[PDB]
């Protein structure tokens, strides 16, 4: 008779998170590597005098 | 969505590198020859006189 729109946009919130999940989740491994990378470098230092000492 | 401040900044200084790599490797170089120069003269006395003499 009555009650959708409490139903509906709890159900689009629901929809929304599922739609924002594989975003939040590549942008997030996406960051993780940024990390690695980071690490990773700055270490390029100790290399780079290695060798051409 | 965020992580890109120490994603860039491990980036700048790996391609700071980079470009301190051929000044410190002609930096170096020359420097390697001042040698040669150093230990070629010092000789010059011996020469000198052998050839006044």
């Amino acid at each position: 008779f009555t009650l959708i729109e409490l139903m509906i946009v709890i159900a689009i919130v629901g929809i929304l998170a599922a739609v924002a999940l594989p975003a939040y989740q590549d942008y997030t491994a996406r960051a993780q590597v940024s990390e690695a990378i980071l690490l990773a470098e700055g270490q390029k230092s100790a290399v780079t005098e290695y060798y051409l000492n």
